[PDB]
């Protein structure tokens, strides 16, 4: 009727030393082993109690989803943000936020075109900069972030960067860079011993500095926003948000221009990042596995056809490009312990008590892993969402967007980008590599509260 089991702790270092150098996440699966499905660890000073598989998450954040709602804080990111924005707020402040941002994709300007429009022409603009590379090799990184980032730019700013822009292409190095930092093996011992390294050189003061310039931006933008405002028609998130700020009165109100900074920073940053990062590692997998890409292929080819271009319609006739994309999110594992959550009460849990506030992580990614779903799930194959036929098998299992109150706003968009940016590539490309697919290795750089994929070299060459 305590805490949920877990190592014992030792006072000022907590279960450092039974951790595993290799990386929080290695660690809490070693744990596992021993204690189950539901156990405690302490991180430094705090309890910080672990799920794990499916059934475990699910009661948490579906049938216990009042009192597991809240969001905890990430150590190195926490001094930026300190409880503003979308991502990172709680109580009221987040149910303003939430509702606000989801109605700002959900609900599209008037005239201003379709979500589906502005992804369709993004992918156009990639190919006709695929072909004026004319087959060279190249590290994909900057371009699978100018797409999915100029699809957020898109609906916050109203417009989009061209790819060979200077100014753009230094704030996505500012976007991978603290992403990677926060992800380092110093970011993880930072979750541990903030209090103390606080007070050091290291990492979080770079991750400081960037949000500090990235913030700076959007400031600026803001501004000059707000000069040329037309308060009966509004071109974008800004605006819109701007105008709500006409509650200038009403008197103690969560529209300040912090949280207006700060959650612009929060969508640019996740929307950006997140896909990016899946691209990328969609893309290395079908290096490796050129029978899937041409399977692939071949399914474009059988129902979209070589001209038109892919459209959302189709991902309902094309059964196989879905289960691959499904497999490359699922072994892509992006957020492996997910993003930290509290109990918003004192809280009853399988027969243990979590009392309120204590931080609690939802490790996503056993659920992606769970052999009981996944016949060998350590290694990349489609065939997990197919069934005898080749048509879609959906499960349950598949979480990478977690579940409840705080699952992911942006699904949506994702997997739309990810359907209309894959197979519109591959409808006009092909994969080569120096490497041998016996060769390429999977391994992530960076492997913490996100997955890195390696830095790889890739080609693009017309069908
Ligand atoms: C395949 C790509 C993506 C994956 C795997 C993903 C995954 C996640 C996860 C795991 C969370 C936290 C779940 C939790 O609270 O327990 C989350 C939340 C969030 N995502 Fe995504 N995401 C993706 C793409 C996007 C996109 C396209 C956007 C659009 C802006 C976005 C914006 C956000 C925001 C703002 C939150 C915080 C939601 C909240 O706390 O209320 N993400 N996402
Ligand atoms: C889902 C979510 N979105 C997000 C948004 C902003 C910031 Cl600073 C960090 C994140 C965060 C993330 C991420 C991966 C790099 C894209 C984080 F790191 F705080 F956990 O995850
Ligand atoms: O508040 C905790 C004080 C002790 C911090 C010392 C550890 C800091 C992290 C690396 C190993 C030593």
């Amino acid at each position: 009727g305590k805490l949920p089991p877990g190592p014992r702790p030792l006072p000022l270092l907590g279960n450092l030393l039974q951790m595993d150098r290799r990386g929080l996440l290695k660690s809490f699966l070693r744990f596992r082993e021993k204690y189950g499905d539901v156990f405690t660890v302490h991180l430094g000073p705090r309890p910080v109690v672990m799920l794990c598989g499916v059934e475990a998450i699910r009661e948490a954040l579906v049938d216990k989803a009042e009192a597991f709602s809240g969001r905890g804080k990430i150590a190195m990111v926490d001094p930026f943000f300190r409880g503003y924005g979308v991502i990172f707020a709680n109580g009221n402040r987040w149910k303003v936020l939430r509702r606000f941002s989801v109605t700002t994709m959900r609900d599209f300007g008037m005239g201003k075109r379709s979500v589906e429009e502005r992804i369709q022409e993004e992918a156009q603009c990639l190919i006709e900069e695929l072909r004026k590379s004319k087959g060279a090799l190249m590290d994909p990184t900057f371009l699978f972030q100018s797409i999915t980032a100029n699809i957020i730019c898109s609906i916050v700013f109203g417009k989009r960067f061209h790819y060979q822009d200077q100014e753009f292409l230094k704030m996505l190095n500012l976007f991978y860079q603290t992403f990677s930092l926060i992800s380092s093996v110093f970011g993880q011992l930072f979750e541990l011993f903030s209090g103390f390294l606080k007070h050091f050189p290291g990492a979080h003061r770079q991750v400081y500095k960037n949000l500090q310039e990235i913030n700076a931006y959007i400031g600026h933008s803001v501004e000059k926003h707000r000069e040329t405002l037309d308060p009966s028609a509004p071109r974008d998130l800004i605006d819109t948000y701007l105008l709500h700020m006409e509650k200038e009165k009403s008197a103690h109100s969560e529209f300040s221009h912090q949280n207006l900074n700060l959650n612009t920073l929060s969508l640019f940053f996740a929307g950006t990042e997140t896909t990016s990062t899946t691209l990328r590692y969609g893309f290395l997998l079908m290096l490796k596995y050129p029978h899937v890409a041409e399977r692939v292929y071949r399914e474009i080819e059988q129902v979209i056809g070589p001209h038109r271009p892919p459209e959302l319609h189709d991902r309902a006739k094309m059964p196989y490009t879905e289960a691959v994309i499904y497999e490359i999110q699922r072994f892509s594992d992006l957020l492996p312990m997910g993003v930290p959550h509290i109990v918003t009460q004192h809280t009853s849990f399988r027969g243990y008590i979590i009392p309120k506030d204590t931080e609690v992580f939802l490790i996503l990614s056993t659920a992606l892993h769970d052999p009981h779903y996944f016949e060998k799930p350590d290694a990349f194959n489609p065939d997990h969402f197919l069934d005898a036929n080749g048509a879609l098998k959906k499960t349950e299992a598949f979480i990478p967007f977690s579940l409840g109150k705080r699952i992911c706003l942006g699904e949506g968009i994702a997997r739309a980008e990810l359907f209309l940016f894959f197979t519109t590539i591959l409808q006009n490309f092909s994969m080569a590599s120096p490497v041998a697919p016996e060769d390429i290795d999977l391994t992530p750089q960076e492997c913490g509260v996100g997955k890195i994929p390696p830095t790889y070299q890739i080609r693009f060459l017309p069908r």
